[PDB]
């Protein structure tokens, strides 16, 4: 589970002060990576998926906290509006792609086509069934050009998610947003997990990988999201005959 994703990193868990130092180093490196991508006119597209309260929002917050806000947009993706349904389901995401050298973060994304839309029946069986290759072909158009794509799935246990739901229910900034329907959707988690697993099997590609993040521990998840983003940027840079260096100071 969470232990298996943690057993992929041979490094140890850190106490709080050391976590804070490691986070600060990784955030400086992410800022440097952004300036490198801007200078070399390579776009970056980061996808985040996972159940409610898996920690997508907080992981994103630490990822871009020290990045220049001129160079990124975080898109919180919800259900399509009536105007968006007058086009193909990818249109609303095509519209949001960053320029060469810019960063776009998708907190939920086009993979909704094979997740919530499959689970709730909003997509027919033909639609979600053909969407895996549709999505691979879309991502491959971009990664054959001047874009790097990384997709993150934040795993969380039912138990840890329930703990977080109860925290939110007691939080003045968050209780207003937690509804009875959010609690009822917890009953659909087995089907969501099956759908996510088929998604991994069919759309985990060498140019657009799925990274499974152990989300039960938020501090570990933030560090892992940063490390994996940096590792993949460095490898794709090398594949392009570029070497990531310090371009800040
Ligand atoms: N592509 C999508 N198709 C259908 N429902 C979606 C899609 N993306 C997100 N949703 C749902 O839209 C709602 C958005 O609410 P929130 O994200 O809390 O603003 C949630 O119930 C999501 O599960
Ligand atoms: N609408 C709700 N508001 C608050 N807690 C809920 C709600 N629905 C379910 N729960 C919680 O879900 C857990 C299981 O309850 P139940 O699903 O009713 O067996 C308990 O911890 C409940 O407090
Ligand atoms: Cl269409
Ligand atoms: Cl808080």
């Amino acid at each position: 589970m969470t232990q298996n994703i943690k057993n992929l990193d041979l490094s140890i868990e850190l106490d709080k002060k050391m976590y804070k130092k490691k986070l600060k180093v990784l955030q400086y490196e992410m800022l440097n990576a952004q300036q490198f991508l801007l200078k070399n006119k390579i776009g970056l597209i980061l996808v985040f998926e996972g159940m409610d309260a898996a920690g997508k929002g907080g992981a994103i917050k630490r990822l871009i906290e020290r990045v220049d806000p001129r160079g990124y947009v975080v898109h919180p993706i919800s259900a399509p509006q009536p105007h968006e349904l007058r086009y193909n389901y990818l249109q609303r995401f095509w519209r949001k792609l960053p320029q060469h050298g810019q960063i776009a973060v998708f907190d939920r994304s086009w993979y909704g086509r094979v997740l919530v839309e499959r689970i709730e029946g909003f997509a027919t069986k033909d639609e979600w069934s053909r969407a895996y290759e549709e999505i691979n072909n879309f991502e491959k158009i971009l990664t054959a050009g001047d874009y790097i794509i990384i997709k993150f799935w934040l795993h969380v246990s039912d138990e840890e998610q329930l703990k977080r739901f109860k925290e939110r229910e007691q939080n003045p900034y968050k209780s207003w947003k937690l509804t009875d329907e959010d609690w009822r959707n917890r009953e659909k988690s087995p089907q969501y997990i099956e759908a996510a697993n088929e998604m991994f099997e069919k759309t985990d590609k060498k140019n657009a990988p799925w990274v499974l993040v152990a989300g039960n521990d938020k501090k570990y998840a933030r560090v892992q999201v940063l490390q994996e983003t940096l590792a993949h940027i460095e490898r794709e840079a090398l594949k392009r005959g570029l070497h990531l260096t310090n371009v800040l100071d």
